């Protein structure tokens, strides 16, 4: 015969029809494999000027994402978002940490409080520059101490006493990239403006309901007063809600919404549409204006976010999935015997471990499918020729 | 393009079609905010004339709702309704309280068993009325005392020794309005009666099965000897049952069986349809003859109250989620670890507190679809311009 | 208007398509009361010929059925089967101190291990029959000690040393019906034969799946042999297997498979349908000749049997429900704090308790519906009167 | 009438649209018996060439399936597989015990670690070849010590100091068949060569998604080299998947993909189709050609068993249903209480026990059905006559 039939379900034949559909309520139906998973390329797109080596954005929540967090994050081929639960000056230092943050410099030396190297942030109290980690490193042994403090040809930068990132996300001065998420109240634009001093390359407009005239107008203003800074808008789950946020000059989306972590309030409230009927539908729109959708929330394994991609994202956010790592934020371990941790508002190994296995799973993931990047991923369920099998409720 | 697509499915489509859909079963896609949630005006109608700030009403539950429970409810813009497993005057009796309440007075003072002031309820035994409660206030300072017994100009009232309430709900003679629920036997004629006297402005014929010979005959009876007084009918979720008691003579209908708390019985027995499907079908004939319906049962956070509201129901009656508040009645509390209350048949703060927060979930809730008002919220979805999704057993 | 829509499915176009339906995947939407609960007539059908006042029956189960059980089954308005698993001689036995007890009589009496009163089953070892309980219930005092035995005028019967069951269930010659199961192979028409000879009404041929040439030929045979006993097929689950029990004979089938108690083996194995699409199915074939059927298996309230008669059951057998009843063989309590019982193969008051209480939410059942008998139940259906609905998974 | 009307979906119509159905969303309607299950046919296929006298083969687990596994499953009936998670010499190894095993003679003497019977494999150290196990049996009576060292007519085989089984499966020169799985890299080759060498009948490429450009040469490989060995092609779940590895020269294929036991990475990934589904789908495929299929993955009881041959497939591969068997690698047992073992990667009697007691319940499942052999069973769904039923989620 040599024939053989058809199967599964196109994307949109499922996906646009009465669903409400979750990651776990379908399968993706595997293809021809012939090549390894090593050269499945995961170039992503975080906002339409800016891309990372891979699709993983970790989120801005006061558990999961601050300095040390993002610095990993960037490192390791991705991208970290401040979150905004501290005054303002707090944030926006921790933006500049990480966008100062050079491998080998030690950074935030001690002046007081934000041993201590007495001095003025560049007025030598108490090193020529252009100099290779590797001189000053020697020096310091001479040095018969330990430190080097580092300046200018006029006394007037910082200090220091297998380190190779591939895949690392720089911008066009050599510095890893790094977002923060701020409100849409009048109080953030200054909170912005400070951000914005500090050298963030993109900030996304923290909210459940993204689609509000408030988002609206704080894009247009952003978009208007820095245009050399991508921003993110508010949480949707529609096209008729990216729309808006679109024509008001977003250069991303955020999409999700009654999904992952809850803090207060209503997750499960009236409004709280399934993570990949939200995904497909409102990516599908997005895509048509060249503004990428970050797939935020409900994340648990590698197959979620293969899937969350599959269906039209370009890259995915995750909270907690990151939480447990070590440059999450935090304290109030057991080791006697299981985890539990602590969530407050208004075990697993460093991110250099995870992050790599994550790039693992998802390349395996699109080996697996025949597919040998993100981008021939969607391409090929946009066409049909990947194929989907829905899920029964028993069945799962 | 700036086209964008459809999105979700009409209620009636969603709902008017072998679903059998509980509050869990789907979610309402959110719209566009222009306008902040204390904008949100949740005026809601109890019965087709008496009319509540808030579309909140607690159940005649012998754990949820009495006199206390009722009075808070009614100054925090709800009404309460006191349950009926007392005899008729004790019942009656609770109703008087209520409706004497008058923000300030000592109410029930103590004469002997229902320290005592001695008296004959207004003859003298141990303060000019029309005083304001400042003028007596400082006159019980020189009275070096506490208390002041109050009385006519003939030595023949009452007593007493941030108290706003802007929303609270009264009566045309100034009156924190109250209910109570009554069987459909002979015996509750009587008892009905004292309770009439007693100043109830609704009685809400208590049945697990409204559309009876028996009910009926209980509506057109207190229909007519009472004919300023709202009366609620017997528990329906259909609208053939809706019909009959309408035709009897209903002022409201109470949707709900087969959901919520039980007591004995069969709360699940051959009959028992989902708190979605009903609301929806039994109020969509309802507002064909402007009988308002109350939501009873099945309510355990504020999203549920919103899907309330929004398919059809003009109130949505609590038990449960009311019963840890401090004004319902009880005592068998364990501080050590957890909860566990009783409950008997034939933590949570103030009210002040709980039903404040209902509201702002509510304003909140129909602030992300776009809705200014309950009202809008229902015009929205028997227009189809509010859509909904639902969502699958594995997805849930 | 005065029009009020339509609603809910028909059984058929709900029972007869893809289901799969179990008793608690659809409910009952009520109809209109106009009368009390009391007048709501159980009577059922056993078999063709046998009609008990309830609907009730107890299954042949070594934990459920024995002689004790069967006698207050029978006093209540149902009927037991006693089990077979023990010799055929001891089963018999059961059979006959059932068919035996007589209001009143102390039946077995104690005369050589199956305090002793000697003699030989009528032989004077050591009373006028004819005579009322009063009459000897007295004579018993003056004989100044206790018991008193009784003979036929020939000193060649038994002993005795708010009793009234109006709706108990005997057969001609006033007696307490009594039916029990046997197997289908050779060594069962011995047992059979025992059986018939203690005085059996009905006989259920016990097994997983009764459409073998083995129950048939069984089924012929006895038809044949005993002209005045009504047989109950082998468990069946659709119309082609209750069509050869029928033609083989049979005066009643006993739907289940996949459902309630399991023993050994595989009771959901490759076959085993849902409990409601069966009883529909089978019962809208075998009411086409008359042929009653008993809906055994998967009932845990009475909800379920309301609606397992709702569907075209006449009866419906219990066993693990019952277990809990007093008059249900057994002993392995622990009254310190919860429910543990032992089942074996190859708490709970009295059942004058227990099955009042049943007739009672089954009547209530009955009435809610607006039907005053189990038989206008089953009309109402079959005419698509009566209205059900679908429930979801989720919704559940 | 004496018509019967029409039951149950054929499989096609239930399996071949948008279902992603798993052993336990259906049941099958059964049928009509008339024979003993005694008489059920269980002889299954294999491979093209191989076929064993039960459907039963256990997993390449190295928890499940090792050298004393394989032999008591040969036994008893089936098959085993060794898995390859050692040196390819002593899994290699593993197969000589098994290919060697003669009913009688102790195999695997103790010459020096891989009491001891020293010698050189066959070179006198410390019996006429031809003779029956009784006549050396006693022979060691005589010789007043125990064991007995066999041997050639040259001083140049092995030693031996109701044993019937009927159904054992032995390859052409009488020895138990025996199966080995292996991966497809290139360092595989060589252990297979090992494998080719010790005696192996069937050899399974182990892994995920099989069709790749690497299983596909592997087959190619093999299929050429050793033109006298069964290959099983990589794990697959499409028929798009099954035709390559067809082509390719498999003579039989292993379905499942997100079922059963997980190791590491993702057994739920982007890909992972429902074990009935696929089952069905590919088998109807394979059969096509006559390529026989394993249904791997998945059974937790005999039900799930016949459900897995009824669909399409020729035999089913079990792990940790037969892991608490005896023959299963391990120990860390606990006796005090429950279950609880142990399954590492890179209770339950004999298996004479238990492979005995499956085929009880497959052959009786195929009795209820009516059917007297699993070819009858796959016949009768092919053509319809084989009726299904869906079950809902609630329903399960
Ligand atoms: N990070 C996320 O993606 C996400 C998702 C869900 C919930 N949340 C959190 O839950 C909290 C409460 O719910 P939310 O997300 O709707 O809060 P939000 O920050 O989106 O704002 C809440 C409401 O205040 C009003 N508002 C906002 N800015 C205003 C302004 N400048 N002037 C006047 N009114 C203004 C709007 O009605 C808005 O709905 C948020 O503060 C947010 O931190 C965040
Ligand atoms: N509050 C609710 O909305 C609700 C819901 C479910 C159950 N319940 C409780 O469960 C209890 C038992 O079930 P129910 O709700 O059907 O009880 P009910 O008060 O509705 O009456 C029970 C039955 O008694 C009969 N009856 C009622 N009044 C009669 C009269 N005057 N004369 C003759 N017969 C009369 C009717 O057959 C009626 O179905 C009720 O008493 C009620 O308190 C209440
Ligand atoms: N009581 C019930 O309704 C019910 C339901 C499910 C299982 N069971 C129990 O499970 C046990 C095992 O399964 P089952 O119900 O299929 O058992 P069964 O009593 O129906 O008989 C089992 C098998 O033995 C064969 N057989 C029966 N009588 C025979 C005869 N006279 N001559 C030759 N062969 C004969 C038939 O193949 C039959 O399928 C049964 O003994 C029964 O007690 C009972
Ligand atoms: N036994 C089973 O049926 C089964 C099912 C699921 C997972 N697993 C186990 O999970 C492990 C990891 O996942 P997997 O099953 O995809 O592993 P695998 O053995 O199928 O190979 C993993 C990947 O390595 C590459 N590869 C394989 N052989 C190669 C070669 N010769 N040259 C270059 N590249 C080659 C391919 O991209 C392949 O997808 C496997 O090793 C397997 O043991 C087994
Ligand atoms: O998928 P997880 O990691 O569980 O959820 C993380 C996401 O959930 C949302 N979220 C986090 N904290 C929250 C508090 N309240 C409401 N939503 C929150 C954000 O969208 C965040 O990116
Ligand atoms: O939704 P909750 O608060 O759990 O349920 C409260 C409602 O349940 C019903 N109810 C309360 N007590 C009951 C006892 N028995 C049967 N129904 C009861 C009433 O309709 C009451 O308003
Ligand atoms: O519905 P319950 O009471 O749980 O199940 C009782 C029924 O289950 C079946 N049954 C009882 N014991 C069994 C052992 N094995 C298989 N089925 C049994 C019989 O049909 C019996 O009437
Ligand atoms: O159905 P059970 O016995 O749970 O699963 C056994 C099957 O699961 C798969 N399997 C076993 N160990 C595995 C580790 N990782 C992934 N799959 C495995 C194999 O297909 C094996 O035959």
């Amino acid at each position: 015969t040599s024939y053989v039939p058809d199967d599964g379900l196109t994307a949109q034949q499922l996906f646009n029809c009465g669903d409400g559909l979750t990651y776990n309520d379908f399968l993706i139906l595997p293809g021809y494999i012939d090549f390894t998973a090593d050269q499945v390329d995961l170039t992503s797109a975080l906002t339409k000027k800016i891309t990372l080596k891979t699709p993983l954005v970790s989120s801005p929540m006061d558990t999961v994402t601050e300095a040390g967090m993002a610095i990993a994050m960037a490192l390791t081929g991705g991208i970290g978002f401040i979150h905004h639960n501290c005054t303002p000056e707090f944030q926006a230092n921790e933006v500049r940490k990480v966008k100062k943050y050079e491998q080998g410099f030690i950074t935030d030396p001690v002046v007081l409080s934000p041993g201590i190297p007495i001095t003025d942030t560049g007025r030598m109290g108490s090193a020529p520059a252009g100099i290779t980690l590797k001189e000053a490193n020697e020096i310091l042994q001479r040095s018969k101490k330990g430190k080097l403090p580092i300046v200018n040809e006029d006394d007037e930068v910082a200090i220091i006493a297998n380190r190779d990132y591939p895949l690392a996300s720089k911008d066009a001065k050599k510095q890893l990239l790094c977002g923060a998420a701020i409100g849409t109240h009048e109080d953030d634009k200054y909170r912005l403006d400070l951000l914005a001093q500090a050298g963030v390359d993109v900030v996304v407009l923290d909210s459940s309901q993204g689609n509000s005239i408030f988002q609206i107008n704080m894009i247009k203003y952003i978009k208007d007063k820095y245009p050399n800074l991508q921003v993110i808008g508010g949480n949707v789950v529609t096209a008729a809600q990216a729309k808006n946020l679109i024509d008001a000059g977003v250069d991303a989306l955020r999409v999700g919404m009654g999904s992952g972590s809850i803090c207060i309030t209503q997750e499960v409230l009236a409004c709280g549409r399934p993570q990949a009927t939200a995904v497909y539908k409102v990516s599908e729109y997005a895509r048509r204006f060249g503004v990428p959708v970050i797939a935020d929330g409900g994340i648990q394994n590698v197959g979620h976010i293969a899937k969350a991609l599959a269906l039209g994202a370009s890259t995915v956010m995750m909270g907690s999935l990151l939480a447990a790592t070590t440059e999450a934020p935090g304290e109030y371990f057991f080791s006697d015997g299981i985890r539990l941790k602590k969530y407050r508002g208004m075990d697993k190994g460093s991110i250099h471990k995870f992050v790599p296995y994550l790039i693992a799973g998802i390349q395996h993931s699109c080996q697996d499918i025949g597919a040998k990047s993100l981008t021939q991923v969607r391409a090929m369920m946009y066409s049909g020729e990947l194929k989907f099998e829905k899920r029964t409720s028993s069945a799962q």
